[PDB]
């Protein structure tokens, strides 16, 4: 059986449990945490892409409001639905499945000024996507995953002051 499973998941419920916070610049930001998955019951055999999108959450956008975060009004138009493509990428079943895969390099960004970025809008609430598409098939085999644990809200700047120590305490 294919199975994908967070890597440091308690760790990303501390962040979630304050509601998980992720900058976006000009020229893009690494994530942190990373989001880090181990595989197994892939074919070891066989060639595959990792691939790595983000799904917007709520029809709402979301404001920090007297320490709590609450609905902020109605949602931007959809950001264009940005791909990452793991740098491993095509790579063996035996490559993905023997250490766990990190999407360490993924850029988060809130300007389209190229570099492999992922374009997010700030004040709304993403959940991370993984996709596993096997090489050379012609049926184009694709598995996706879903990482609750990781959801967060796209920022120019932190909201919560938890978030700001949260970050300094284990980045
Ligand atoms: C049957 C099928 O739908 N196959 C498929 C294969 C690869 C695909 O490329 C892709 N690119 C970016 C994100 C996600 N997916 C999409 C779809």
């Amino acid at each position: 059986e294919l199975r994908v499973g967070l890597e440091e998941s308690e760790l990303w419920l501390r962040f979630k449990e304050l509601t998980n916070e992720m900058i976006v610049t000009k020229n893009g930001r690494r994530m942190f945490p990373v989001l880090k998955v181990n595989v197994s019951g892939l074919d070891p055999n066989a060639m595959y892409s990792f691939l790595l999108d983000f799904v917007a959450a709520d029809n709402h956008r979301w404001k920090y409001v007297n320490g709590e975060w609450v609905p902020g009004g109605k949602p931007e138009p959809q950001a264009p639905s940005c791909v990452y493509i793991h740098p491993d990428s095509p790579n063996f079943g035996a490559h993905w499945m023997k250490a766990p895969v990190s999407f360490s390099k993924v850029k988060l960004t809130n300007k389209l000024n190229g570099g492999g970025q992922i374009m997010l809008n700030s004040l709304h609430k993403y959940e991370p996507r993984i996709h596993i598409v096997r090489v050379g098939d012609p049926q184009r085999m694709i598995t996706s995953h879903c990482f609750p644990e990781t959801q967060f809200i796209a920022v120019t700047a932190y909201q919560n002051e938890e978030i700001t120590a949260l970050k300094i305490k284990y980045n």
